[PDB]
């Protein structure tokens, strides 16, 4: 009997964790004559996000489901979260579904990955104790921003004063005024109990994140064929199930934090170009320093 552990840093009503336990959980467990178990650790209790990549990686954290950080071994892993990429849900989850994605994705087990599904944690928004509706009042903002350098960039190119930390850490640095807010999506920032603590919501979406459902290599390969496709077909059914289930529970969350005291900010068109304008500078260097960057950006751009 293969027992599984599952790990991820969203909440257990995230629907990346209700999908996980209908769909992925169920159909292996069943379809399998209970020779697999899934055992699932959401809210960080196999460790943060990176403990999380390099237990998948080791092979002592068998399964999980991570945002881009790999991105910090090989910078490809990290190009869906470059600003501006997507223009809705529906877009990210096309490209996210095509064949250069699905490539990208296979490089992965270079570093001792198999990725069974791109899914959803969404679009990005900026929580802020302080009001930002203009690109100036950026300006002396200090902001949390993940392990991630991309997003260290991002917030320079907006002016803002980075401070990278993990995610477990953003609540104390709050408390302790060491930052004024942090960016993440609307699900995570009802999720967190971060809503509560940070007046303001400037929808902003700047980055989509997207939730990878992974295997251990190390896993995978004491896994048969025949077996591997039911997991695959677990996979295919989380990650219809959970773009599905991500997309409606996240127009619920935005109506949710319009009426319990936050002020959510909807960027004007100024504001908007401002800032859409002022990531280009990631992009001119992203194909300076990367030989396979025009590529990629123009076969995600044919697959949209
Ligand atoms: O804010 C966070 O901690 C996470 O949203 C990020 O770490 C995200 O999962 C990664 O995709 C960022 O590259």
């Amino acid at each position: 009997k293969t027992i599984i552990k599952l790990g991820h840093y969203n909440s257990d009503i995230h629907p990346s964790h209700i999908a996980l336990q209908e769909y992925f959980k169920k159909t292996i467990e069943n379809e399998t004559n209970h020779k697999y178990e899934i055992r699932l650790y959401p809210n960080n209790q196999l460790g943060g996000e990176d403990q999380i990549v390099n237990g998948l990686r080791n092979g002592t954290i068998e399964a999980g489901i991570t945002g881009l950080l790999l991105q910090n071994v090989d910078p490809i892993f990290g190009v869906w979260e470059w600003p501006y990429l997507f223009k809705d849900n529906q877009e990210a989850k096309k490209v996210l579904e095509s064949p250069i994605a699905n490539k990208i994705g296979q490089k992965m087990e270079k570093y001792g990955i198999k990725l069974l599904a791109y899914g959803m944690n969404g679009f990005r928004v900026i929580s802020s104790n302080k009001k930002l509706e203009k690109f100036d009042d950026f300006k002396g903002l200090r902001l949390r921003v993940p392990l991630n350098s991309l997003f260290v960039d991002w917030a320079k190119a907006m002016n803002i004063n980075p401070q990278s930390m993990p995610l477990s850490e953003v609540f104390t640095a709050l408390e302790q005024k060491v930052i004024d807010g942090q960016e993440n999506p609307y699900m995570l920032i009802k999720d967190s109990g971060l809503y509560e603590v940070q007046k303001y919501i400037i929808q902003s979406n700047h980055i989509f994140s997207p939730g990878l459902l992974q295997i251990s290599l190390k896993t995978w390969n004491k896994i048969p064929k025949e077996d591997q496709i039911i997991f695959e077909k677990a996979a295919k059914l989380y990650q219809e199930k959970e773009w599905e289930l991500a997309i409606k529970t996240e127009l619920e969350v935005k109506d949710y934090l319009a009426k319990h005291g936050n002020e959510i900010i909807v960027p004007s068109e100024a504001f908007k170009n401002d800032m859409v304008n002022a990531s280009k500078v990631l992009y001119d260097s992203f194909y300076k320093k990367y030989d396979w960057a025009k590529d990629v950006v123009q076969k995600i751009n044919e697959a949209k």
